């Protein structure tokens, strides 16, 4: 059972379909309309449903042409208000009827950010975008907002007719909108089921460029030609990803590059991946985001954890698919680096959190607990972990494949738990059943803290990140001099960051250490997102008040969470910029995401 959703469970009811008409209201910060449910019953003699709802005003309910009587309970915190719905005539079991729902969401809606024009690159129109994520799209609308179920979709939305809207389907044509000549009417069509945190809109001044057979690239016009180039990989991974995962069965493969404020690098939302434009290197080195949401077309949408408390499935799948696609593209040795960095980040994590938190165990329980506070690296990374051990024992990379790409068959179109995956694993490798047994599947599911067992990483590409850093490390001021622009000259941008990462593991250094870094690798002129977060927080953690504005800035001019969270609560435990970092919160909570907003705020221990 789902105990982060109080609808109905799949074992009750479950819904097959939603027709959305609604329409985007940027005056009123509200999308208003109708969301009919095609529901079908699981059981006999059914008389009401309960559906999730958050912050949602409801006009009626009609179902058969006629109103019908519904109540909306208490609110539960996060979770929102359960709203139960007294169905005019009994269902018998398999039966299917559809239900009308007149809503309006609020303007705090926490799956949505509306923005000024202010805060576009264009200046000149609004925008909006949704995350919903685990469990926000109950702020958008009233559903069974659980991953247990999957549906279709169809929707029709209202904009403004000089914007575009897009959502997670295929587009099915636009028309001005017969109520509202100064609207258009952009339609929509997702005929896979899909969980409904995968639904998704964004309505702004929106332009396109292809750049594959099956992709355009979305954003506002001043970012469509740097995007293009950054994600120009997209089709040659999306080869890789069909090789290893089965045939892509969702149509097309579109991404669009959100403001700023998108909380998340990327999120995997069928037909059109949501990504950040602080991917925007100019040398596509932060491509792995692209990976990782192309794989999530196999491993989430296509095969999806049946509960939040299972979210390792789909991220620890994804990840070990995501290192294979970047395997393939640039070499097994690669694969081993960016393995090795994951679990760099998951000792950073645990360390985090403390090694007997739970929120560090891969099974999580997620009873009273808000995801989006429980949200960590650990399923992923130590999800990878488990399978790269797997992998390891069970024979190397190409017998596990196999198994990746019989699982995503064998479970397609449905929601599955852990217990489920390991049944499925001891069935495939039936052979190496002893093989299995040695791994102790209490500690790796289920205790806190890291694994118990490595696994095994070619260090060919780590060493020089290694050296350099326990170099850096070990130096007293007499070696100071002996640092020298040329030191960097053998390292990718890849390897950079690592040596960033691993230094940053033993932060703080010297201050005196600090400046001469900066006054022999000029750090402060790198814009790579992933170097310059971990250069300022190395600068911030070691107290040098120079950084504190640089810091201050990146915070604030973008909102990727990865690297918003962690420099406001850097800023906020040094002294000199603790002030400054609470009351540059203050100042742009409201103009912030909501989720975003909240999270920092709870971080900082503001409000
Ligand atoms: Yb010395
Ligand atoms: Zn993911």
């Amino acid at each position: 059972v789902d105990t982060c959703s109080l609808a109905s469970p799949a074992s009750v009811c479950r819904t097959k379909h939603l027709h959305l008409r609604c329409s985007v209201d940027f005056t009123r910060r509200t999308l208003t309309g109708t969301a009919a449910l095609t529901v079908q019953s699981q059981e006999d003699n059914l008389r009401s449903l309960v559906l999730d709802t958050k912050d949602l005003t409801i006009e009626k309910v009609v179902i058969n042409g006629q109103e019908v009587k519904y109540a909306l309970g208490e609110r539960q915190s996060y979770k929102g208000s359960p709203m139960e719905i007294s169905l005019p005539i009994a269902l018998s079991k398999n039966q299917e009827i559809v239900i009308e729902i007149s809503f309006e969401t609020s303007p705090k809606s926490s799956a949505l950010q509306w923005l000024t024009p202010e805060q576009t690159s264009g200046k000149e129109h609004p925008y909006l975008f949704s995350q919903c994520q685990a469990i926000h799209c109950r702020a958008i609308l009233p559903c069974q907002d659980t991953p247990s179920v999957k549906l279709t979709y169809t929707a029709e939305v209202s904009v403004p007719k000089e914007l575009v809207a897009l959502m997670s389907a295929i587009r099915d044509g636009e028309t001005p909108d017969p109520e509202d000549p100064s609207r258009k009417i952009y339609k929509f069509i997702q005929k896979v089921p899909i969980p409904c945190y995968l639904i998704a809109l964004v309505v702004g001044a929106l332009e396109s460029r292809q750049i594959g057979p099956r992709t355009l690239v979305w954003s506002e016009k001043e970012q469509v030609e740097k995007s293009a180039y950054e994600f120009s990989e997209t089709e040659s991974m999306l080869k890789i990803a069909e090789d290893l995962g089965g045939p892509y069965v969702w149509g097309q493969y579109d991404l669009l590059v959100l403001p700023p404020s998108f909380p998340y690098g990327g999120m995997e939302n069928p037909c059109l991946t949501f990504v950040t434009p602080t991917l925007l290197a100019g040398d596509k080195s932060l491509s792995n985001v692209i990976a990782h949401e192309i794989s999530h077309s196999w491993t989430g949408n296509l095969v999806t954890n049946k509960t939040w408390d299972h979210f390792w499935l789909n991220e620890g799948h994804t990840v070990y698919l995501e290192r294979h696609i970047c395997g393939r593209l640039f070499g097994e040795k690669f694969r081993h680096f960016n393995a090795l960095g994951g679990w760099g980040e998951l000792q950073n994590s645990v360390k985090t959190f403390g090694e007997t938190h739970p929120f560090t165990k891969l099974v999580v329980d997620l009873t009273d607990i808000d995801p989006d506070v429980a949200y960590s690296s650990v399923p992923y990374e130590k999800g990878f972990a488990l399978l790269f051990y797997l992998e390891q024992l069970l024979g190397g990379p190409e017998i596990f494949l196999g198994f990746l790409k019989a699982y995503v068959e064998k479970f397609s179109y449905k929601s599955i738990t852990t217990d489920d995956w390991k049944d499925f694993l001891y069935s495939y490798f039936k052979d190496k059943v002893d093989v299995l047994n040695q791994v102790d599947w209490n500690a790796w599911l289920y205790s806190p803290g890291l694994p118990p067992i490595k696994p095994n990483y070619d260090m060919t590409l780590t060493n020089a990140c290694i050296a350099l850093s326990q170099r850096w490390i070990t130096a007293k001021e007499d070696d100071l001099n002996s640092f020298n622009a040329t030191d960097l000259k053998d390292l990718s941008s890849h390897q950079l960051n690592e040596f960033l990462a691993q230094t940053l593991q033993r932060a703080p250094l010297p201050l005196g250490h600090i400046k001469r870094m900066q006054e022999v690798y000029n750090f402060n002129a790198i814009n790579n997102s992933e170097i310059r977060f971990r250069w300022l927080r190395l600068c911030i953690q070691s107290k040098w008040e120079d950084a504190i504005p640089l810091a201050l800035k990146m915070a604030t001019e973008q909102g990727r969470m990865k690297f918003t969270r962690p420099l406001f609560k850097d800023l906020a435990a040094f002294d000199k910029s603790h002030d400054q970092a609470v009351r540059t919160y203050q100042e742009h909570k409201a103009s912030m995401h909501p989720v975003t907003a909240m999270l920092v705020g709870k971080d900082l221990k503001v409000d």
